[PDB]
């Protein structure tokens, strides 16, 4: 569904985030 | 209903960028 | 509604990734 | 619509992040 | 189709985070 391609991209989105604010710290 | 889960990642993702934001600053 | 919020955080988003430019450049 | 106004966004965030690729390459 | 739209721009969103996680390492 299109809404859960949305959900797991955003997921993916959310740890590449986590994984920049731990790069930078 | 993934509409929450949407809101829930971006809200996630809002508090994400602002600690990188916080962090370059 | 969920959309409305949405929107709303996608505009903060926006907003957060100026503030991330502006603190770069 | 709302839908339209998320499209605009999403597009503005991807020209963002070109922007932040743009300026950490070179 | 608009769900089509936002679906390859958050795909592409991805790969943008990819990419600058890959130049911060
Ligand atoms: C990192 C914060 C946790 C919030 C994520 C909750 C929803 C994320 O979905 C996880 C999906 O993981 C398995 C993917 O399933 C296959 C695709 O459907
Ligand atoms: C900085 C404000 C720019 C507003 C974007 C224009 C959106 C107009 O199109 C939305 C759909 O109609």
């Amino acid at each position: 569904d299109s809404l859960k391609w949305i959900v797991f991209l955003l997921f993916l989105i959310v740890l590449l985030l986590l994984a920049i604010v731990f790069l930078l710290r």
